[PDB]
């Protein structure tokens, strides 16, 4: 899918996880998300558009999807020993991480 | 399979990009094209036979195979929506990637 | 499974390596080594457990399981040639790597 | 699913196949709406939740989503002939449906 | 397929039951008419194309279709306890369904 | 199987629910009784045997079945989120379904 | 499942296996037999609760399944032969081994 | 299959396994031999037909599999590590197991 | 793999679970040692390496393997029942069993 | 399936490929043709059933059907790449390979 | 497997049919014969090994199998239709096609 | 996959076979060129695009195809075995069924 699609997904599931009151729909939240944020590493922001796919910018947006899927593994980790409230503040932190790409190519 | 035989698949499938008509062809040979570079991720070159494995130049190395493999995934992404020619232009681009390797490491 | 026991099944399967002497008890112990490495990947030391997942000390602790991962892929190549002696050399030189991420996270 | 997660599904990949310029776009969104529509047929909307699951309130609200997954399996059938705006056009008669259950259920 | 050519397969199929000796070919031929019943269960009939998708008309053609899968499915459960006759004479009592389908929509 | 086996699994599945302390035990017997439905909505009871198989009493036979299949499915969903007493309570309020079904049929 | 139910199983099973007419309702009904035999061979009784499971108890109980499971193995292989009358007095043979342990364990 | 013909893969199996020069012969000889025990374990040979499968004779004809059982499954662990001459030496000593029941049974 | 790697399984999987808190933990850690005592049932200790594979000290061997079986499979059976406390004191009784085959053969 | 119903199949698929407007339709009906003459290929014709198998009839009849599994190979070929035109022609030319079996055989 | 364990493999199988009673016999011993006589299609005689792989000898050899594996599938073509006397007398036939091959190359 | 390419195909995987140095290289090379020979076996060459179908040329072109296959298929059952130097040296004598067809058609 396209990259705005991609993020609506992780808009989407993200505001179930913090109403959850059960362990499988966190579970099953947290897969969708670790499907979209693969299938968007690869693709090309419009605000890099005119550039070349090996520059530094390319670079570094590549890099940041690499750090939040290791978080998303991290907190889909914590679901399966059935650990809610863990999970649920392992996403939380995951803010952070989008927030700081968002103040460079969005 | 070998180093040698992984550049073999690279090379002698992006010739046949260029000159397909369909997006049945171009679909097919990025799809083997990927196969080739993940498999030739963890070799060693001939040229850093007597260096230790973890050295600054099996970084760079390593690091050189993760930005092909992720072109050959956005280029793949067009031809599934039957983009030809914008998955032809993507794979030309993938010359500059794979000229800057071969003046370091072959 | 818990970060202690990715490190049981790394720790003992290296010690059945050095003692092998066919080539499918060496092909099978590379095996599990790969997915214990990978699975330990998005993990959290108890070291660095009061930090933000956005870390430069988070950075260089998923860059050395990346680095093991690979030096593990290309043992497993040698094993599935046959090559015994070439595929227990190069598990010796793992030692190395997991000797640097231990002063600093052990 | 919940049912209002099963809205969330219905309203964005309607969106899309409105925008869409291939024939992949708009077979893959209605491979979503279909799985989305029979999750929800028998779920209990929070309007008839006092009442007993034989009602008639509860046997018009099920012979709702029934109409409703034979007009999205009808427009998947014209997007796999490659038939674009076929299946746009069709997808867009889909409000009529509902619509007509918004004004008693919703 | 086409609404045509899932008539071809029911008409075709049905006369193999009544010169049929075994049990195979009765069973193999009853399994290619529920194939093709459901398949068109959601198409539009040529007489019915200027109407709308919520009509009474499009109502009892689904309606008529949903009654025969039921008794292909009681037939060829007959068929697979080698009750050949039991399952023949089945067959023969689908031509009332499918005669009072002809007299409005075809 | 037979209409009389069928019945033999939605009468000892369902006193299996009423004494059930886990939820593991509740999911498992749900989806027994969901087969065992659909395997007999197709069948012919013993008071309707001398009937056609368009007959208003065997469209209003198979419309029970359908109901009943639709209130499975909704108890199965609120057994997969762990909601124990939910599910207990909703499988309850299936005897009232049966029950219709006895006056006129058995 | 538990073994009360498990006892369910055999016993629902083995009352339609006399009163069978074709060989694929016999076949049917040793195959469930099979499976809920092996489930309740590792089970404890209620009269042996108090025991330890190195008992000489415990260990004429197991043996008393696995006599069990080769008689089951035995006629289903002569269902399998279409041998009809073959297969059901084998399995009229089965009530002296489960009479047996019915005096001691049940 | 049925026990002579069984007995017939025993057989055949056996005096290739002696004649062979490579691993994957001797291998694949042990994996049908294995299969074809299992089928024979349950069966009743000709001279106790006419005993109750509840009896010291159908007791000890199936502990006589069990143990070639456990015997074959040890030979094909050294065939996997490819040691020819030592599971060419361990196929040898079956025929002890299988001169035993002969003299009792056959 | 060898009887030494076997045992290597059992001790590490058995101490995990008296200190977990969850039951998908105990549930994992159960599978293992279900399917390392089955690879460990047709070995030959090192003791008993002079025997002949008919012998009444192998005999005994192979039996205490197959009560050790048995008792992992009742214990795997609390455990989906998500019976943690239940499951972990069937655990402790194990080392009687693993007391007793020491004594003699290791 | 015989031998007149699998010209039953050539038949019907080959006028649906002249008429066919998508190259969907024209790549599936290419598929029931290639499985309905491998199915063919072994059958014995009416007018040679009072011969031996080995006869020069037998030998000429089984390398008609040779012919044409090559040719409908072919044309399955044009319609991966999405080459409608000349997929529909090379069907065209199957007629001069049966009417040349027709005039000896049928 | 070798050509001369291919050939155990159809004489053995050969002499279970004439004396089978039911049809799941001989639809057994047919597969296993169709399975042996595709192996041994592109073997290598004894008295051609000193031959080129393009005599014609080798190019007799080979259409004597293809003659034999459309006989065998024949045969197993009439077996799943029950007819298990028809499919006795067809691998009765066989025996010629047996008898011309073994006067040349044997 | 085109004729053209399927010739690259078969002529780099054979020059790796001769340079090989265990038994994984040559039967994964053996493997390709068996995938390959079967592709272009239904193809038609550019010197003969203005014939027919039916002709002695495309005959003779199928015929020698088929010659390879079976050349191929001999050589991956001596690799199997392990038996390198056979299988390199049954690869060397493709070459002149390989240079007769490159004389009449290329
Ligand atoms: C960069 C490394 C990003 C990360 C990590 C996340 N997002 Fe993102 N976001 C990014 C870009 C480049 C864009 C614009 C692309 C476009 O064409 O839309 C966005 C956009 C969004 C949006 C707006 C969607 C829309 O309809 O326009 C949303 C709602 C959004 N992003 C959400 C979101 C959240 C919550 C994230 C953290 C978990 C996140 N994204 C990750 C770049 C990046
Ligand atoms: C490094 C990061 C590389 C990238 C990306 C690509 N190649 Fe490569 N190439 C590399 C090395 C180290 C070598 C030598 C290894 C050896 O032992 O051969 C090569 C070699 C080639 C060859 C020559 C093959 C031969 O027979 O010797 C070719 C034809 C080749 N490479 C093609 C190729 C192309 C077109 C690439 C871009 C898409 C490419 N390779 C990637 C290192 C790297
Ligand atoms: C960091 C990048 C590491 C790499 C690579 C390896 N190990 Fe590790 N090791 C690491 C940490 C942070 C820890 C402590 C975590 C904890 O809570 O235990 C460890 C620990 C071990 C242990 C001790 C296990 C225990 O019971 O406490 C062992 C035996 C061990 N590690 C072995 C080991 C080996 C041999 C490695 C190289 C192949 C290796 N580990 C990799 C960090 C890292
Ligand atoms: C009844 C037979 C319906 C059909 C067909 C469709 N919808 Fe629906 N919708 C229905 C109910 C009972 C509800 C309320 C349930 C609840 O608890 O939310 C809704 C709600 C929506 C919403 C709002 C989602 C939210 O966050 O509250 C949307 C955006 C929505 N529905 C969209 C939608 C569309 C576009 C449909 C036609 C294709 C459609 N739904 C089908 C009942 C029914
Ligand atoms: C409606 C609920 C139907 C049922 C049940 C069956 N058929 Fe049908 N039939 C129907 C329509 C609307 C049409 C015309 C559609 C069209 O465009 O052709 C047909 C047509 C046929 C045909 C003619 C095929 C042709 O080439 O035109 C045949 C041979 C046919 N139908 C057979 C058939 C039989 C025997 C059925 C009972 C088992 C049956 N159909 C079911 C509507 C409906
Ligand atoms: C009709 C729409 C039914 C529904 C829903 C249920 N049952 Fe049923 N039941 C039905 C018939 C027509 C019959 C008689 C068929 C026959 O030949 O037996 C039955 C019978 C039973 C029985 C008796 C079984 C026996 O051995 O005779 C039982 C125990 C039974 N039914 C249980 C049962 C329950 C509890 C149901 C609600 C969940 C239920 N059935 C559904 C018709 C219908
Ligand atoms: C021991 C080795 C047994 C064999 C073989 C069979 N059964 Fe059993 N049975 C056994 C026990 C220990 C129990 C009591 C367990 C409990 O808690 O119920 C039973 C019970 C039954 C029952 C009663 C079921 C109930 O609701 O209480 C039945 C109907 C039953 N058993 C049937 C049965 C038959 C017919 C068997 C032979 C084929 C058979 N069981 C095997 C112990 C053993
Ligand atoms: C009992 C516990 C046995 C074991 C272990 C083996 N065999 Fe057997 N064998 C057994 C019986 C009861 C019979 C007669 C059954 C019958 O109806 O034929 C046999 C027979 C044979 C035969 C003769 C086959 C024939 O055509 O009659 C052979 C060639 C044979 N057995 C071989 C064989 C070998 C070599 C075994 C050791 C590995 C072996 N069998 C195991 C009983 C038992
Ligand atoms: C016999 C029937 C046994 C059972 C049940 C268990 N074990 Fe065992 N154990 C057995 C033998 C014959 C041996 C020696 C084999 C060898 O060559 O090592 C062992 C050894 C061990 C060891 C030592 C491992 C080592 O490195 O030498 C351990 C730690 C061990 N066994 C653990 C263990 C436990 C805890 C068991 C109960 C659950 C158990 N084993 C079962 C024989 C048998
Ligand atoms: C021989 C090598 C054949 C080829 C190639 C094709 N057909 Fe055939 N055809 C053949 C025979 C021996 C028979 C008679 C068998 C019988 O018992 O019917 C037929 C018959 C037909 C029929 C008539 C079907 C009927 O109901 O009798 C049709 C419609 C038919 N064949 C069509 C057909 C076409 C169009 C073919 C070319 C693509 C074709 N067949 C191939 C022998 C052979
Ligand atoms: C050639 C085209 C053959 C066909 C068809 C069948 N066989 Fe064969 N047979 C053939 C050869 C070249 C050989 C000798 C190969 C060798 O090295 O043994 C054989 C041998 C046999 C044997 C003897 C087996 C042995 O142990 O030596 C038997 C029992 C045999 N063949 C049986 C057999 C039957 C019954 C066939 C017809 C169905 C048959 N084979 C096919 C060549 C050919
Ligand atoms: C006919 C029966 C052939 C056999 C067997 C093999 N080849 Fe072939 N070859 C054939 C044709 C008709 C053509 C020309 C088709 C075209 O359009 O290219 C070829 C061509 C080649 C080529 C050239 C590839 C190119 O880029 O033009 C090569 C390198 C080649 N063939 C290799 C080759 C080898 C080594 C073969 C033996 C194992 C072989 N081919 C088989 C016809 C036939
Ligand atoms: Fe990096
Ligand atoms: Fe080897
Ligand atoms: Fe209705
Ligand atoms: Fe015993
Ligand atoms: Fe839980
Ligand atoms: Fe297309
Ligand atoms: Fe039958
Ligand atoms: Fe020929
Ligand atoms: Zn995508
Ligand atoms: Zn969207
Ligand atoms: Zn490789
Ligand atoms: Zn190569
Ligand atoms: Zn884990
Ligand atoms: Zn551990
Ligand atoms: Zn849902
Ligand atoms: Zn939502
Ligand atoms: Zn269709
Ligand atoms: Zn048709
Ligand atoms: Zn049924
Ligand atoms: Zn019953
Ligand atoms: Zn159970
Ligand atoms: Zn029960
Ligand atoms: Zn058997
Ligand atoms: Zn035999
Ligand atoms: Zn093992
Ligand atoms: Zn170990
Ligand atoms: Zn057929
Ligand atoms: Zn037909
Ligand atoms: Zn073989
Ligand atoms: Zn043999
Ligand atoms: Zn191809
Ligand atoms: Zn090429």
């Amino acid at each position: 899918a396209d990259l705005e699609h991609n993020m609506h997904t992780l808009n989407d599931n993200l505001k179930h996880i913090e109403k959850a009151d059960n362990a499988t729909t966190v579970k099953d939240a947290l897969t969708k998300m670790q499907a979209a944020a693969q299938d968007a590493w690869s693709a090309t922001p419009p605000k890099l558009e005119d550039k070349s796919p090996d520059s530094p910018e390319m670079s570094d947006f590549r890099c940041g999807f690499w750090e939040l899927i290791g978080q998303i593994n991290a907190a889909l980790h914590l679901a399966k020993q059935c650990k809610v409230k863990e999970a649920q503040a392992a996403a939380e932190q995951l803010k952070t991480t989008c927030n700081a790409c968002h103040q460079k190519y969005r």
